[PDB]
C-alpha cells in the first residue's frame, strides 16, 4: 500500500514543520508519503470531523435535508464569520463549531458511537463530552485513515444513504473548473503548548480529467501564524506532482 | 408573477445586443426580467439541454452511474478538448456534444419524449433527429421555463431520483467559495447572420449566504466575438442588483 517519498520533506524542512502528507492516486491501495511513521499516527480531527458529523446529522434526521438553514440567535460566538445564518455548506466551509456542537448533542452519544463504528473512524473514542470529543477530547484519527474515509465517501460506500453522501460532497467543493474539481476540509485544534502543540489539517480529494487523487495532511502547530502551511505545503507538493491543476 | 425591470435594458443596448435576462430571488414566484415578451419566447436550448439529457441518461440507465467515464474512441472531434475520455462533469463542463448525441441515441425518442413531458421542458418537440433536436431541430424553451426547470432541479422536485438530480447538480458547479456557490450551463446554437441570428444562453442559479437566485439569459448572436456577452451582461445585472460583490 504505502511508499516513502523523501523529496517531499523539502517543503516541511523549509518551514521547520513537523507534519505528514499522504497522497493516493486512484485509490487508497497506492499511497505515498513524506513520513512513513507519522502517516498512521493519530491526532484530534478538529473541524475535519464536520465531514462525518454532517453525514451522521443527515442520516439521523437531526439535519432535515440539504436546504436546512442554521440560524444565528444573535448571541456572541467565538468567530465573527459564524455570527449569521448559515446553510449546511456554509457552516462546513466557515467551520462553524457551535452549529456542529448542537448537531452532535442532538445526535447523541449512542448514535454517534454507532456511526463511527460503521465509518471505521480512527480510534472511535468519543469520551470528553458529546459536544467536544473531536476538539479536545479523546478522538484521534491518522492521515491514512482520513484518506480511507474520504475514498469511501467519494465512492458513496459509507454506511449512509447515497443521497446524504452526495449532499455532503457538494458541501465540500472548494475549487471548480471545467476539468478540475477539488473537495477539501481544513482542521485546527488550537496552538496547544510548545511541549504539546495543536494539530492542523487539510484533507480532501482532487478530480482531474478522469483521474482522482486522495490527500490528507497534518502538522504540529504551536503558532497560529503557521496555519496557512496546512494548505500551502500540500499544494506545492501536488503542484510538483503535476496534479495542481 | 413576473415583473419587468426596464432599467436593465441599457446593459443590452450598450453592447448592441437583443436578449433577455430572467432573475428570481428565492423562488419562481418572484421573477424580474428586462423584457416580459422575450422572457416567454422559446429558443433552441443548444448545450443547455445537457442538463435534462444528463438526468435522463441517469434515469434510463444509459449513463451507468455518477463515475461513468465516456471514452474517446480516437476519431476526430470539433475540439481538442473533446478528444479525450471524460467524466460526466467534464463532458458537461466542456460541452462535449458528441458524448451527449450518443447518450441521446441510446435513450431514444420514446423515453426522451416521456421525460421531457414529465419535466415540462419547453415545447417538448424533439422531432427530426434524436441526436440533434436540441442543436438544430424543433425543440424550443423560454428563459422563464428554464428557471422553473432549474428551480425544480435545485429542490429535487423533478420526476427523477433525488440521487440522479444531486449527481447532475454537482456536475453543474462552476464557481465555489465558502458562502457563494454557482451552478450553471452555457449554450450557443452557432453564429447566425443579423437577419437570422443564432442564440446564446447562460442559465443556472447562485446560492449566496442563505439566499438563492435562479437566472436564465439568452441573446441573439450574429458575431462570434460577442459570445462572451452571454456571461458579462447577466454578470453586470447581478452586480447592480447586489448579488455579485459586497
Ligand atoms: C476547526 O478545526 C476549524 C479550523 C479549520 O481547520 O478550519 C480553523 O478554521 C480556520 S478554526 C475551526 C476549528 Cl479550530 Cl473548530
Amino acid at each position: 500500500s504505502i511508499t516513502e517519498n523523501t523529496s517531499w520533506n523539502k517543503e516541511f524542512s523549509a518551514e521547520a514543520v513537523n507534519g505528514v502528507f499522504v497522497l493516493c492516486k486512484s485509490s487508497s491501495k497506492s499511497c505515498a508519503t513524506n513520513d512513513l511513521a507519522r502517516a498512521s499516527k493519530e491526532y484530534l480531527p478538529a473541524s475535519t470531523f464536520k465531514i462525518p458529523n454532517a453525514i451522521i446529522g443527515l442520516e439521523t434526521g437531526v439535519i432535515k435535508n440539504e436546504h436546512q438553514v442554521f440560524k444565528w440567535d444573535g448571541k456572541p460566538r467565538a468567530m465573527k464569520q459564524w455570527e449569521r445564518d448559515l446553510t449546511l455548506r456554509g457552516a462546513i466551509q466557515v467551520s462553524a463549531v457551535p452549529v456542529f456542537q448542537q448537531i452532535a448533542r442532538e445526535v447523541g452519544e449512542v448514535r454517534m458511537q454507532k456511526y463511527l463504528k460503521k465509518f471505521s473512524y480512527g480510534n472511535q473514542n468519543i469520551s470528553g463530552g458529546i459536544d467536544k470529543f473531536w476538539l479536545e477530547g479523546q478522538l484521534r484519527i491518522s492521515a491514512v485513515n482520513q484518506v480511507e474515509f474520504l475514498e469511501s465517501l467519494y465512492l458513496n460506500k459509507l454506511s449512509a444513504s447515497k443521497e446524504n453522501q452526495l449532499i455532503v460532497k457538494e458541501a465540500l467543493v472548494t475549487e471548480a473548473a471545467p476539468e478540475y474539481l477539488v473537495h477539501s476540509k481544513t482542521g485546527f485544534s488550537g496552538v496547544g503548548t510548545e511541549s504539546n502543540p495543536g494539530v492542523a489539517w487539510w484533507v480532501g480529494w482532487v478530480e482531474k480529467e478522469t483521474e482522482v487523487y486522495f490527500f490528507a495532511f497534518n502538522m504540529d502547530i504551536d503558532n497560529e501564524s503557521k496555519l496557512p502551511l496546512r494548505k500551502s505545503i500540500p499544494t506545492k507538493i501536488m503542484e510538483s506532482e503535476g496534479i495542481i491543476g
